[PDB]
C-alpha cells in the first residue's frame, strides 16, 4: 500500500481547489503529449464546438472528474483493491472513446509535476515514491479496460 | 432480471445532459424524505440556521459528482452487474462509517426513481422504470454488504 499518511497530508495541499491544480495537471500533460490536445478538441466538437476548448465546461468537467477519481484513491489508499473493479470500468470507457493506454503514463508524470508545484521541498523522494505507488495501482486497474 | 441496456443507456444519456441540475433533484426529494441526512454533507458548512445554503457546498455538489460516476460506472457494466459487487460492497462500508443507516438507501431508491421520473417524463415509460429499479436493486444488494 501507497504510505497513508503520506498521500493524506500531501493531498490536502491542491484536492481543495480542483480545478486550480487540475489545470496545472493538463497545462503539464499538453507540453509532455502535445498529440493528445487534438483529441480533446474532437471531443468539444462533439459536444459543442472546437473553439475555447480548455475553458469549456465538458474540458473542465473533465478535469473535476480526474481529480475525484484521484480522491477516491486518496480514500481507499489502505485497500486500493477494492476499486479495481471500478477503475477497469472507467478505463474500459476511455478505450472506448479513442484514448491510448500509453497516455495514461503521461497523466502520472503531471500529477507529481502538479503536486510538486504545490508543495515544494514538502514532496519528499517517500512522498513522491508513495504517489508513484498510488498512481502506478490506479493505472494498472484502468488498463484491465484494454483486456 | 438483467436491466434492459438500451433502456438504461438511451434514458441515463438525457439525464447526464446536466448532471449537477439532476444530482440536486434526487437530493432534494432524499432530504424531503430524510432531512437527517443533510447534517452527513455540513461538516464543512456548521450551520443550523438556512441549512439550504449547504446545498452550494463544494462538499454537497463534489457528492453529486461523486453518485453519478458510481451510476456512469453501473451503466457501462449494465451487461454485467457483478462485475462490480466489490467496489459497491466496500462503498456500502464507506457510507456506514459516515453514519448512513442501511434503511436510508431504500429511500435513495425512491428519490431516483422521483429524479428519472422528474427529468424523463413520458420516457420514463413502466419499461424504462422496470429497468432503473431492477439496476438499483442490484447495486443497493452489492452495497448492503458493507454492513456484514
Ligand atoms: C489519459 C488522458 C485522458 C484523456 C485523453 C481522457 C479523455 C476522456 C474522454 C474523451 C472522456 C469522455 C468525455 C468527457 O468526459 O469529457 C473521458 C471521460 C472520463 N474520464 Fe478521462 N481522459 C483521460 C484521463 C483520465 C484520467 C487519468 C481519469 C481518472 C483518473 C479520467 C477520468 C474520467 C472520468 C471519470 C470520465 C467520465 C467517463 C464517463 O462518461 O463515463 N480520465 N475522458
Ligand atoms: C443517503 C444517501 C447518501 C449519503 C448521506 C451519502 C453521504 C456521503 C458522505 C458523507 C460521504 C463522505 C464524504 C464524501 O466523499 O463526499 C460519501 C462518499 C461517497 N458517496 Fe455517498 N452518500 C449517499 C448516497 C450515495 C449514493 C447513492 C452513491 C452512489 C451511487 C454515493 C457515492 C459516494 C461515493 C462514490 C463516495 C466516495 C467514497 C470514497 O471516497 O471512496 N453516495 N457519501
Amino acid at each position: 500500500r501507497p504510505e497513508p499518511e503520506l498521500i493524506r497530508q500531501s493531498w490536502r495541499a491542491v484536492s481543495r481547489s480542483p480545478l486550480e491544480h487540475g489545470t496545472v495537471l493538463f497545462a503539464r500533460l499538453f507540453a509532455l503529449e502535445p498529440d493528445l490536445l487534438p483529441l480533446f478538441q474532437y471531443n468539444c466538437r462533439q459536444f459543442s464546438s472546437p473553439e475555447d476548448c480548455l475553458s469549456s465546461p465538458e474540458f473542465l468537467d473533465h478535469i473535476r472528474k480526474v481529480m475525484l477519481v484521484i480522491d477516491a484513491a486518496v480514500t481507499n489508499v489502505e485497500d486500493l483493491s477494492s476499486l479495481e473493479e471500478y477503475l477497469a470500468s472507467l478505463g474500459r470507457k476511455h478505450r472506448a472513446v479513442g484514448v491510448k493506454l500509453s497516455s495514461f503514463s503521461t497523466v502520472g508524470e503531471s500529477l507529481l509535476y502538479m503536486l510538486e508545484k504545490c508543495l515544494g521541498p514538502a514532496f519528499t523522494p517517500a512522498t513522491r515514491a508513495a504517489w508513484s505507488q498510488l498512481y502506478g495501482a490506479v493505472v494498472q486497474a484502468m488498463s484491465r479496460g484494454w483486456d
